[PDB]
């Protein structure tokens, strides 16, 4: 009834919800669940309170946010005189390395009902998998799937990577006085985001460090660890000390490595993209673009893997609502998803320029969010909804706005 | 007694498990589980020939036999305008099956006979602390630049870049041969291809080893990325496959040819071949043993890595129980016995990338001689499995011309 091209967190959450609801559904991934382990590091985003709270609804919390999950940000911003300020989470967001948690979606799926084709679908088999089912989704931008979903020029500003990147699971990091995320920016150099995740061999640590081009910090994507894994971890722990010494201080030299294998460690770059949330066949029939496809964003944030959750919930809804699955059921469908997803691309893209040209109402903001907790929880808090961060950060008036309520 | 591995592979696992069949002491270093294996992009598509699968039924690792998911002869095809198209037989079956499949089997075995694994990335500076905790420390990956230790012999390492531009995959919807056999293609001066019917996730699969020339009409298929656009890359494939190689092509379904199982089963690049010494000391004093890759680096056109690999760990397994010193002394006993077919897959191997692409007038009279000769190409099929006698074919123009004079 309802073919779904790709598994990760979009196509799962959406075959795990159609099949609460008695919904045919089949799923076409190239991976095997016992195959995750062996993989380079995925999406290293993490799942807040509200992904949290839909994977308990779907009977999928393996591993609940209380007892593995984070709590709060901690904020390191360098410089000649550094900040040092804390927000909480209402709620605790958690993250688990991928390649635990997506085969015990899938392990979960299979077991309710849900059909498996472990294959690799390219844009040329859409067409014959569109006749075959009610409504093909898809969530998934390998095998080149993302050039079917046209790109939108007005919601899409860069074309490049804006950012250098060097994401891994560490061990060796001691946690903060609470369990929680520390988002440390060393001005025109980089960010990084800290953050507590289950893996293989227990809780480690996962550093996101987005590097600046041409900065003093952007070496540490294109250093491999495998070339000599020495070099790497020293190179690691002086950058660290002198950028983000927050996260540096607590971390012990002797231990410090990577938390299970060099597979640990995922270099790059990503180009943020927001794309057409459907597209129209050469044989007249429409297929919806879900997660990934429909927008690329960059991991600062990481608002990726909950944007999935989100959308994924929601086109669930509309399956069940509609019986026509054409222009006016994608025009319901994005009237209630695009908002909070167009949000989350606008408001990444947004802080990705304003922390390398550092303007004068942003710098304007952090003095007052570091001065102010209650600004500092909100701030925090707010990660799990983009669109009224977007109404913070839209324009200097609302800026300023935000600003005057506080202080 | 007490024997320290730097690194798994065919050459860790095979040595291991030798020596645990005597009692002793094993431990090996590796920065990857067995059950990681399935899920990491593609690696060495090399296959074993009949003295690798004797060593390892000899050491009770033999999971796929020979005659289920072995071949048992080379097809030969040399491209022009009169193409050449003959064969010869193994006199034992060669064997190739998915790395990601057969290290773990390794792995396991070696795991339940008491060997010993410390999952961890070794530097080079760990080195001297690790040759004090054990008798011998025995090193064997390329990996965490440990080959530096290792002093390059540059009288034997002729190259310092990649002779060929490398594209290697596994692939579906490629009929066999009338034999379950390997293919070796020449397109004269645009590369080599090496297709290998190999056991892999879904069962049995054909690799592509594509030896690209540089500058050539093929280079280009090292360069353009899979995950870009599948179909663009295919096609490219099917169009390059059907030009250069195709007795290969002929056999390809283009409506299902396509990776095997995913995106991972692809791998572009280039080998830098080099022959270092087998032997390196620490500012301690102490003696350590290099093996494998890192003492010989070979490029997969003739597929002699593997077979190499276990070849040396057989052989340094044995030194190890006939001496109690491991020195200057002990290095001289082991590289006396496993030198000359190490350095001969070296030697035969570089002859081989620089007479391809020269095409020298002796080796021309060769290629003659061998493809209307199916005794010379059973002979020189067949010694895959001896590189030192390919050495004693190859060695000197005389020798050539001795070989087809007698097979003439």
């Amino acid at each position: 009834r309802i073919g779904i091209v790709g598994a990760g967190t979009a196509g799962l959450h959406l075959g795990l919800f159609l099949r609460q609801h008695d919904v045919d559904v089949t799923v076409y991934t190239d991976r095997k669940p016992d195959e995750y382990s062996g993989l380079r590091l995925l999406n290293t985003v993490a799942h807040n309170a509200v992904t949290v709270q839909r994977e308990v609804a779907l009977d999928v919390n393996e591993w609940p946010s209380e007892e593995f999950g984070y709590f709060g940000h901690y904020y390191y911003v360098g410089g000649p005189q550094p900040m040092r300020f804390y927000g909480d989470l209402k709620a605790p967001s958690r993250a688990v390395d991928y390649r635990l948690y997506q085969p015990m979606l899938m392990r979960a799926l299979e077991a309710r009902g849900g059909k498996f084709c472990y294959d690799a679908v390219s844009a040329e088999d859409l067409e014959g998998l569109s006749e075959q089912y009610d409504l093909l989704v898809v969530c998934t931008g390998k095998y080149a799937l993302g050039k079917v979903f046209e790109k939108q020029s007005e919601n899409s500003p860069f074309e490049k990577p804006q950012r250098a990147l060097c994401v891994g699971l560490f061990k060796g990091i001691k946690e903060a006085p609470i369990r929680a995320v520390t988002m440390s920016f060393s001005p025109g150099h980089g960010e990084l985001i800290e953050i507590p995740t289950l893996s293989f061999n227990g809780m480690s640590t996962a550093l996101v460090l987005e590097n600046h081009i041409g900065s003093d910090l952007e070496v540490l994507a294109h250093t491999k660890y495998d070339d000599d894994p020495r070099a790497f971890l020293d190179l690691m722990l002086e950058k660290l000390g002198k950028h983000h010494p927050s996260v540096a201080e607590r971390i012990d030299p002797a231990e410090f490595d990577l938390a299970n294998s060099s597979l640990d460690i995922l270099q790059g770059g990503v180009v943020p993209a927001f794309r057409d949330g459907h597209a129209t066949l050469n044989n007249g029939k429409t297929i919806i673009g879900l997660g990934d496809i429909q927008a690329t964003v960059d991991p600062v944030l990481g608002q990726g893997a909950n944007m999935a959750s989100y959308a994924a919930w929601i086109l669930g809804e509309e399956i069940l609502a509609h019986s026509v699955y054409d222009l006016r059921f994608s025009e319901h469908l994005e009237r209630r998803r695009q908002d909070r997803v167009l949000c989350a691309t606008r408001w990444t893209n947004f802080t990705l320029s304003a922390l390398s040209a550092l303007p004068p109402e942003f710098l304007a903001f952090l003095q007052i969010l570091s001065q102010s907790r209650e600004m500092a929880d909100e701030f925090t808090d707010n990660f799990n909804y983009p669109e009224r961060q977007w109404d913070r950060f839209s324009s200097p008036e609302r800026i300023g706005q935000w600003c005057s309520q506080f202080a």
